[PDB]
């Protein structure tokens, strides 16, 4: 007969919809198609980002861990199943002692050799009140939880290495732009040189626009530094170098990925893996409630064996040598200290801290959702002002540059309005790496990316 | 007889005073009332925070977790003294055994039946020397430690949700004054579309306007999603959400929290929860070494049952025949090879890794006392300057509203005063803010979060 | 007889070489001296800090920590080495058994009595199949990964009182810096304050002047605060408190750190005390593997103990009623329920978990040493273009003092110099505090400080 006491699925301290105001949007309460059902090569439309999640899949070493893991706690499992049955083995046994003159059968102080070779079982208890089987329930829910956090450590990759990649795709055009900044600052010091080497300008000003190109040359070391910090910070994640076979991956200022639909708060509970791999660490603490009640109750110990035993080794086996035992034995504690009520409490109250961590994730998972839907809402009008800005500062370039043309005013000016426009560029790219950065983290945080494809 | 080692504790590795510089003004010698009961109803002076605090405790998940780890281990303490009193209780032992003849004293290869219900102890030991004692004041000062450590998430929990509700309030007063900024950056221009329109600013002096205009827009936009970022932090801090039932808040330029007195570096070994919780578990290691130091010592165990064994398969309970066995049995391991002495040897290092740890656990307590004392002694010398900076920029904007309303500049030298000081009070907020987390920080360092009311 | 597998070690995941391109510099071949055996003396030129890095050493408590724990592995090697010698002892005994009338041999009801003292071991198992050995190596090579993770903790340790004593010297020198601004403001803020009283200047200079002067008093607490918070940082690390007997260091503007020949990546597999680590780990799970497979075998236990037994114990010194006993109790299973193969192929997925903690832990090494390379190789052209602007704007403010003697502009000029060049001395202080911070992580990344000398 079972012991363990019956589940409802605790109410999360989550509210019923995500939170409004002027930040946020409007919720689409529909569940169609969820994001743990949509998969990452739909979702991101970059193919060389593409195969670099394939071969981060593939090459890493966390996720060897997280799947090696699984299959470990599937071993523990098994021996913890493994348990239940019985143990059947040949074990051989011999007795050479001297006995005293009142132990002895004889009465004079002699020896006596008695050997013993069978088969069977010893120490072993018939599972009769459900503690074996608690303790396989709770090694079974030990291992979907581990499989569940194989998944969420395959999420909390594949968003990491999509964000490494999105960030070194932004700063190879932040490079790209401060060496052109680099190239007016020295176009501009190389006119201030022929104005001071004739006579118009005085040195002032000559260094005043030295030092700028020698500001430009410190802020291009420090771009080149950020780039190939950001290239290890890739290729560690990648485990594996960077490929050869690389298609002609998709610019910056396009739609990289697509829209996904947030759905409800009651969507996390059903697909999330990590709250659910605290579920499951439920199910192992309710297992072991279900173990720890069984303490009361008797535990039927048989130790039976079959075999052969002799006073002589002369003989190996004979007709008459064979010999088998039985041996039944029940023992249940009438009267203790209470240390089976202290366990049973401490089962108990480590279901109730399982219970409080399994709340504690889903708080957490709702917190980055909602901020997720929060930058969801706000970069799509800050990318936007940030574009209009832009257009601003490309008709003010264009602007000047038909009136240089002309030959009203001189060709530094231009190179100031050059230079601003380089800075807006520079503001728009660190601004849609922030949206698409915190756009992957909102996917990971609804449902992550665990399959190749759609259901 | 116990044998634990009599102890005293180890000297703190601290200064005799907080360090004095230009940065700190003066330490306070000796505290009347400490810091520690000082309860966070009568130092939050806000009441909306102080309603804040109260859901805090007790609707967040990781004050639950230590709150119910604390009965975790008095469970562990429970079972670990439960070891030492006798586990009485009936077994029915039994052999079912076939004997060969040349084993029979009979002569023919029989059976032998002997099974009975019986009422007693199995190997039940007695610490006389002291080794399960010592392991019961291991369970009961780490299960100290543990309460210790509970005590230190209340009063780091009591810290994190005073500093999100503070970075949420400046937060909401950068989103006004930058929305102010937006309304300023709108109102100059369409006075220069106006002016563009009539015909005397060039189209160049409208990009500039659409440039700082829609840069306004980018700042608001980023910080109204910061605002719901801070926001849903809070709420992950809280637990549960933000109850409608609030009064009124008070400001930042208003006192907001009270004034709490430093005292010797001789407190926080007394009133700081971490070490406390340091000292006890090197109470445990001093309770470790003593059961390491008892297990060279002799080791007795007394085992006894009474009940019936009467040899046939029908008769259990029958008159006139009553097993009474009482064994004792000695025990002392002369020779072990070093298995004995290495395990004494383990404990006592392991006493001296807490030592290092208590040691490493007060200095970094010292250090993050002392940096806060740091700031308390300069930042005043920084909020006097940033409001005098304020002021001077308020009759700034004052004197530029006299000279555009008695007419001699125009509007857009005004917005330039306006600009100005919305900066400079963005710029006193976000120092305010710092100081409020500051020494928020530092009551959170001389540990005074725990306790509802002072004392 | 041992069972464990013959291991050799696994191919490196890192590429050929260190990466090339425009960031980094152009490698040498093989180290003529490794990085690990370059003096720690002679690596650190500064006399203050390389007196300041042994009390850093001496009195730092992770460090004791780990090297408490390196003997606390030392004592559980000599704990499971002893628990494969016997383990003799004085086994006592002692029987009162009221049997009942029909197993008793007269046939009547009467009292079973047995005593005696018996010295000799009990339950000792020959460990001749490679199972007690394989626990031994597994305890073995858990001990040499904990001996170089305390060189690991050594090495961090270094870098960071390196890191820290140089940010406390930079935050110094800028604290300096920000105070001779403070001077210059307030020199104009009482220039303009003379200008204003008799009517040249009108009452909106001198509010600007004002609030330039109180940004100034803002930021100069703002660094004071800052260095006497590093400092505490320090004076945390080290343990102990900042000594008095301090020689002169040499500050900033001459070298400090000498050059390091980085080498191969083959050459990390060999010095880098974390990557050596993870091996030993490895090395203890693939001793696991062979513990886990030596219990297919027959283990061969023992129980052999020589007393004196009589009726009474006045019989104990008797001539005469001296005994032994012998059992060879051997065991060997033949059906489980998949356990046995559950614990081999389990012993032997923890291996390949080692495998993968190891070539991981080489990625990591390999990220940070590529880091180190790319500093190092881009700083050297950042700094020399950072120092053109200083001598550029210092140039400029000779200009600017030469023209200011002659009497043709203002004092207000001659501060806008002075702004310009403490600027840029300040950009200096922060760009060469990244060049050391990133070379003391390199030569954490390479080898470390170990060797006390060069070795």
């Amino acid at each position: 007969c079972s012991l363990i006491p019956d589940y409802q699925r605790p109410e999360a301290p989550v509210a019923a919809a995500y939170p409004q105001g002027q930040a946020y949007g409007q919720n689409t309460g529909a569940a169609a198609v969820p994001a743990a059902d949509i998969g990452w090569r739909e979702f991101f439309r970059d193919p060389q980002l593409q195969q670099l999640i394939g071969v981060a899949l593939e090459n890493n070493r966390d996720l060897r861990v997280a799947a090696l893991n699984v299959e470990a706690f599937r071993a523990q499992y098994r021996i913890q199943r493994a348990d239940l049955f019985p143990r059947i083995g040949v074990d051989g046994s011999g007795t050479r002692q001297r006995l005293p003159g009142d132990l002895s059968t004889t009465g004079s102080p002699a020896i006596s050799s008695q050997y013993g070779v069978t088969l069977g079982t010893t120490a072993w208890e018939l599972d009769l009140f459900g503690r074996l089987r608690s303790l396989r329930d709770q090694a079974l829910e030990q291992y979907l939880a581990t499989e569940q956090a194989q998944r969420s450590a395959q999420t909390t990759l594949v968003a990491s290495v999509a964000t490494a990649y999105l960030t070194l795709k932004a700063d190879q055009a932040q490079l790209q732009l401060t060496k052109d900044t680099l190239g007016t600052y020295q176009k501009s010091f190389d006119l201030t040189q022929r104005s001071y080497d004739v006579g118009v300008a005085s040195a002032l000003d000559l260094r005043q626009a030295q030092t700028a190109v020698e500001g430009a040359r410190a802020t291009l070391a420090q771009y080149t530094r950020l780039v190939a910090q950001d290239q290890n910070a890739l290729v560690l994640l990648l485990g594996s170098g960077i490929p050869a076979n690389l298609p002609q991956g998709l610019g910056l200022d396009q739609t990289l990925l697509t829209e996904v639909p947030a759905g409800l708060p009651s969507d996390l509970l059903q697909r999330r893996p990590d709250i659910l791999e605290a579920e499951h660490q439920l199910m192992a603490a309710n297992a072991s409630i279900g173990a720890a009640r069984a303490a009361f109750f008797p535990s039927i110990s048989l130790t039976a064996n079959a075999g052969t035993m002799s006073r002589q080794l002369s003989g190996l086996f004979d007709a008459g040598s064979g010999s088998w035992l039985f041996q039944p034995s029940i023992n249940l504690p009438i009267f203790t200290a209470g240390s089976l009520r202290a366990s049973l409490d401490y089962a108990k109250i480590q279901k109730d801290i399982n219970v409080a961590q399994y709340e504690k994730a889903i708080q957490t998972a709702f917190q980055e959702v909602a901020d997720g839907l929060a930058a969801r809402g706000t970069f799509t009008e800050q990318l936007q002002a940030q574009r209009d800005l832009v257009k601003a500062s490309d008709e003010y370039y264009q602007l000047a540059d038909k009136r240089y043309r002309t030959g009203v005013d001189n060709y530094l000016t231009l190179l100031d309005a050059q230079r601003s426009l380089f800075t807006a560029q520079q503001q728009l790219i660190t601004d849609r790496l922030n949206q698409l950065t915190s756009e992957v983290n909102l996917y990971k945080a609804l449902g992550g990316g665990w399959n190749q494809q759609t259901v």
